[PDB]
C-alpha cells in the first residue's frame, strides 16, 4: 500500500513524479539518494494510482495534473524556495509542462513518452496492469479471471485526454528554458527511445543534456542502472545555480 | 619540442589525435590516463605542426591526413586487432573520417568544427597562433613584431582545403556507424558548440552520445573538467564491446 513520501534534508529541493499505472514507490530509492546528498523530496501519487486498478479506470490527465501542481505547491508550502523535478515515464511528461508552467530549478524526464500511442495498445497495457496486480494481490487464476471480465465492463474514457496530454506537451517543447537532463533506457519496451532525441532536441533550455542508458530497461529507476542513473542525476543537479 | 608518443598497456588500442595548430601534449594526459586504465595510446603529430609557426602555413589537411592514417597503421602494424579514436577539435573531424574508412571500434570526437568559418577568420587564428608561439620562444615584442610583418607575407594556400575537408566531412555524417561519443564546451569561443549537435543528430551510429560540459573553454584536454571529461571517455570506451 504505497504512500506519498517526503524526505526532508538540505534546502534545495526535488519534486519526483511517477509514471502511469506506477507509484511513489518507482522514485522511492532516488529520493533516498538525493536525500543521503542533502536533498529534500517529495513524491505525490496521482489518483487512481497506489489502490486497486478498479479506481484507475475514471481518472485521467486532468486529474494527475492536480497531484502534480498540489506536489509542487507541498514544497512551496514547506518553504522551499527553488525546487527541481524529476519524473518517469508519463511524470517526465509531466516535469516537462510544470518546467513552462511554475519556476523550475531544473527538469530532468526518464524515459518520457513523446510518441503517441492507439487507444487499443494503451488499454491493453491497463490491463495487464489489472491483472499483474490482482495476481500480486494473491488472488487465483479463477478469481482473476471473474474480477478480469468485470473490469473490461467499463471502459475508460480517458485514454483519449492521455493522448491529448502527449501530443499538447510534444507541441509546447519550445516552451522549455530550464535546465535539462533526458534520460533514457536505449532498448526501452515500453515507449519509442527516440522520444528521448525530440525531447533534447525541441526544447529551448541553453542547459541541456541527454544521456543513454544501454543495460537497463523502461523503469529505470527499478534496472540494474539505478546506480549510475543516481550519480548522473546527482551531479545534473549539482551543477545548477540553486 | 613535442613528439609523438605510443604508451603500451594491453590490447584494446586508441589512437589519439590533435587539434589543428596543436600537438600531442595537447592529448598527453588523456593518453597517459588511459594506459592507466589498461588501454594502448599512441598520439601522432601532423606535419606542419609541433615546429615553429612557419612551418604550418606550407602544410594542409591532405598532409595532415597522412599522419592520421600512418598513426593508425602504426598500432595496426604493432598487432592490435581493434582500435578506437577520440580527436581535439579538427583531430575529431579526422576522428569521423576515420571512423567510414576503417575499422574502429569507437569514436569520441572533443568539441569539433562543423560548421565553415571564412578564410580571413582562419587565418586570425593562425596569426594568433604564430604570436602566442613566438612570445613562448622569449623574443620581444619588438622583434615578434618584425617577425609577424615577415610572416604575413606568405598566404596559406591550404585554409581552402581545411574548409574542403570540414564540408566533406559533414556532407558524410551519415556513413558514420561506429560508436560515438561526441564532447563539447558548452561555451566553446574558438568554435560554433552547435557543431556538437549536428554530428550526434547526422550520425547514423546505433550507439552515440553526447555530453556538454559547462566550464571548459575549447582544449577541454587542458582545462579545469578533464578529470571528469578522462572518466567519462573510460566509462564509454569500457561501454564498447571489443
Amino acid at each position: 500500500p504505497p504512500k506519498p513520501f517526503f524526505f526532508e534534508a538540505g534546502e534545495r529541493a526535488v519534486l519526483l513524479l511517477h509514471g502511469f499505472t506506477g507509484n511513489s514507490a518507482d522514485v522511492r530509492m532516488l529520493g533516498r539518494f538525493l536525500e543521503s546528498k542533502g536533498y529534500t523530496c517529495h513524491a505525490p501519487i496521482y489518483k487512481g494510482h497506489g489502490v486497486p486498478p478498479e479506481e484507475l479506470v475514471h481518472t485521467g490527465p486532468d486529474d494527475w495534473w492536480q497531484d502534480v501542481m498540489n506536489g509542487y505547491q507541498f514544497l512551496k508550502n514547506k518553504g522551499y524556495e527553488k525546487i527541481a523535478v524529476a519524473g518517469l515515464s508519463l511524470g517526465g511528461v509531466f516535469s516537462l509542462k510544470l518546467g513552462y508552467t511554475v519556476p523550475i530549478e531544473g527538469i530532468v524526464t526518464m524515459c518520457a513518452p513523446m510518441y503517441i500511442k492507439s487507444e487499443e495498445t494503451m488499454y491493453e497495457g491497463v490491463l495487464e496492469y489489472a491483472r499483474e496486480y490482482k495476481k500480486r494481490e494473491g488472488k487465483s487464476e479463477e478469481q482473476i479471471e471473474q474480477e478480469m471480465e468485470r473490469f473490461k465492463q467499463t471502459p475508460m474514457k480517458t485514454l483519449k485526454a492521455l493522448q491529448e496530454l502527449i501530443a499538447d506537451v510534444r507541441a509546447h517543447l519550445d516552451l522549455v528554458y530550464a535546465p535539462t537532463f533526458v534520460v533514457q533506457a536505449r532498448h526501452d519496451e515500453m515507449i519509442n527511445p527516440d522520444s528521448a532525441n525530440i525531447i533534447y532536441n525541441e526544447i529551448e533550455s541553453p542547459v541541456k543534456q541527454i544521456k543513454w542508458y544501454e543495460q537497463s530497461g523502461h523503469v529505470i529507476t527499478l534496472d540494474q542502472e539505478k546506480d549510475q542513473l543516481h550519480e548522473d542525476i546527482y551531479a545534473f543537479l549539482e551543477s545548477l545555480d540553486w
